[PDB]
């Protein structure tokens, strides 16, 4: 079974879901601004179940909300939007990237003892008793890696991770900076004895070269392109660089290990975002009703199969989630 914030669900009544979303996100420090970026739970609340309305209207019964503990995480408010729409929503469990900011705690538990099994034991116990007292449970695990490496402080969550998903049979979903360390990833994961079945590398849409792809997916992992919509920000390719890659991998029987996702943020913690002139066609299609919306008709159109599309979005997720 699957563990959502609501409680455990069966695989099959998963249904569409989308692997890697965000209800609420804060990058590290918002907290520091709360004096004039203060948390509007009753607006947040408005905001995230029409969103979460608009899902259910598409078909999409289940969000796999990726969060990390140190990025706004907060399980009590992902039940709350779930227990007013119907809409079926999976915590995480885990710490992002070192060069992400709120690092440094774990950091300094690391250079004074044994911080990998300090990490082990917070995965296990939001994994198996719940998370700060709430009893929500986490339903994922969420890793993430530097670009040019995956960083000795990094690899103490992947070693905590892995023995986490030996015990429990927990997914592990990731995050992958600048399109690179995703065979790294998985090759580290499966050398560790994780599942391969229930592991999902993700923003594999974050490299427009499909032997990179091809390379990740010889560990066995399922790959997510999971920031669809984001387009040309920061690094990222276009919707049309992503489905040119996603169409090869389709035609090559990679159907069953292939995700989507947007990776987009229903409500900023801290400060709402002022986004630059500039930077509004990046943003136009970030949001999460485009997949259903423009990306799975514009693959049926493409020549992609109802059977294949109903794999990535509703097979794929009940096999690695459920
Ligand atoms: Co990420
Ligand atoms: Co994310």
């Amino acid at each position: 079974t699957a563990q959502t914030v609501t409680g455990a669900v069966a695989a099959a009544q998963l249904g569409a879901t989308l692997p890697h979303e965000h209800v609420i996100f804060g990058l590290p420090g918002y907290a520091g601004d709360v004096t004039l970026g203060p948390f509007d739970h009753a607006a947040a609340l408005a905001s995230c179940t029409e969103t979460a309305r608009a899902l259910l209207a598409r078909g999409i019964q289940t969000v796999v909300d990726a969060t990390p503990n140190n990025c706004g995480r907060n399980p009590a408010f992902l039940r709350e939007v779930s227990e007013a729409t119907g809409l079926q929503i999976l915590c995480a469990t885990g710490f992002y990237y070192e060069g992400g900011g709120a690092t440094t705690y774990f950091k300094f538990r690391a250079s004074l003892g044994d911080a990998e099994s300090e990490i082990y034991e917070m995965m296990r116990t939001e994994v198996t008793e719940g998370i700060a007292g709430t009893g929500i449970r986490a339903g994922v695990i969420k890793l993430a890696s530097s670009r040019d490496a995956i960083t000795p402080y990094e690899q103490l969550f992947f070693r905590a991770a892995a023995r986490v998903q030996r015990e429990t049979g927990v997914p592990i979903i990731t995050h992958t900076q600048d399109g690179q360390q995703g065979p790294q990833q998985a090759e580290l994961l499966t050398s560790l004895g994780a599942d391969p079945a229930r592991i999902m590398i993700g923003h594999m849409d974050g490299n427009t070269d499909p032997a990179y792809h091809r390379e990740t997916l010889r560990h066995g992992v399922s790959i997510a392109f999971d920031r669809i919509g984001l387009q040309g920000m920061l690094g990222t390719p276009t919707d049309a660089e992503r489905l040119s890659v996603l169409t090869t991998l389709l035609g090559e029987g990679y159907a069953d290990r292939l995700l989507l996702s947007h990776d987009s943020i229903w409500h900023w913690m801290g400060r709402p975002p002022a986004i630059p002139e500039a930077a509004l066609p990046a943003v136009k299609d970030w949001h999460p009703l485009h997949i259903s919306d423009d990306i799975l008709p514009d693959l049926r159109r493409r020549g992609i199969t109802e059977e294949q599309v109903g794999q990535m979005t509703v097979g794929n997720p009940a096999r690695l989630f459920g």
